[PDB]
């Protein structure tokens, strides 16, 4: 068994804290784990209204990869919307990425616009329930839509099978988030030499109540991952409801690609 | 029953998230629970360097108490340094407070300087180990010392018996904090009419590895609580290591004072 360095990237609205179970589980097997707050996420001090694009939102990941000792490679694990962070990172630091791992995650491709799978997600799940939407104006006058995830959506669609303590934790540290969808729609496509070339492992459960089974299967058919690991049971937050099974899969990713 | 409403107040550097286990446990017994971030704590958007005193730090507690409808009383539960928040609040909103509950907490009095029990704490536990210290200048030219709690202090002295997952969580959301000790040392003493008159319940364990038994026993002798509950085992974070037992005690507090 290989040991690897895993970089865990939370989804919009969330923070590094979502990985509080997975990080020590991985460390038990001797892996290195880095869990980062993206901009205006977790306890990052920036407010979302000062962030102008999904690329700017991903700054902490890019900054960390720039500082990685030369010659080292990482496995980037992204949950939910963080597949976009993986693609952004791979188009700057392909040489530093052993694999990208998608965890009930958006799976961008190279032949469509970066906003493509966001559009498809929202078509598949258009009603975010008690989630509240806000707008602000960015750097160049664009209106950015932010969301505060609703408590019922959190309880029933994101944390469906998580403990009550985990759900209360989520409410206690959740931040606003944004897809920056209109800015993604004008962004250059992810490149073949960068994102297109990395190994891609897709982890998912058909019990996910926001990234629904027809949507996730559509993503898999749209851009075939190198490996697909389906996990039985759990919910959208497999790193909480199926922590050990995720850690075991991540070991297999290290054995294959690290 | 009269609904008991517990207002849970974290310690410096922490946030409402520290109560993510105790809050659903209390709600299982039918109580109302409010867990607040203090200024520059948890996901509060202010930075500590803009805060000028422990009273300013207490603003979210004071603003919440202001919002309470007439006739509604709360039981304020403070952990560790939050005993100071209880005294500050009680001097402004005594009629809204059914009781203050101290949870391995500083227990200020009314006859010494507000900084008195902070000085005694630091005499008893002077070495905060790998903690890092920083300074800034406040509202009146006082230099404020802030701290970033060190990982070893967190692991061994605060979260001694907590799960690895809880310790990892703590590292992912911890903020800077300050005792504002030199500002407390110039603050008017807490009043009899306000803080002195609230009912006070002292919960502690002699296995606390930062608020040590000679210090905690000294506080009890210095300022007699109405009730003392000593919990066997656990650690400084009894709301994590002894959640159900703390909830049982808080039921007794509600029976006595709600």
């Amino acid at each position: 068994m290989v040991t690897a360095h895993f970089v865990l990237i939370h989804t919009i609205c969330h923070g590094a804290w979502i990985w509080h179970k997975l990080k020590p589980a991985l460390e038990r097997a001797g892996h290195k784990v880095t869990a980062l707050d993206m901009a205006a996420s977790g306890i990052d001090p920036r407010q979302i209204e000062q962030i102008n694009s999904f690329d700017e939102y991903s700054e902490p990941l890019l900054t960390f990869l720039e500082s990685l000792p030369q010659g080292e490679k990482v496995i980037i694990v992204g949950e939910s919307c963080a597949g976009l962070n993986i693609a952004i990172a791979a188009d700057k630091y392909v040489d530093k990425i052993a694999a990208g791992v998608f965890h009930n995650s958006l799976l961008p491709d190279t032949v469509h616009s970066p906003s493509y799978v966001v559009e498809k997600l929202l078509e598949s799940f258009p009603d975010w329930r008690d989630t509240e939407y806000f707008t602000y104006t960015n750097n160049t006058g664009e209106t950015i839509t932010t969301m505060k995830l609703g408590f019922k959506l959190l309880r029933e669609n994101l944390y469906t099978k998580c403990t009550d303590e985990e759900y209360e934790l989520a409410k206690m540290v959740m931040r606003k988030g944004s897809l920056f969808q209109n800015v993604l729609a004008q962004r250059p496509k992810f490149t073949e030499k960068g994102y297109g070339s990395i190994k891609k492992v897709y982890i998912w459960t058909d019990q996910d109540k926001i990234f629904l089974p027809d949507f996730q299967r559509w993503q898999i058919a749209n851009y075939k991952p190198d490996k697909v690991y389906q996990v039985q049971g759990g919910d959208h937050k497999l790193q909480l409801t199926k922590t050990e099974e995720v850690a075991h899969i991540l070991q297999e990713v290290a054995d294959a690609y690290a």
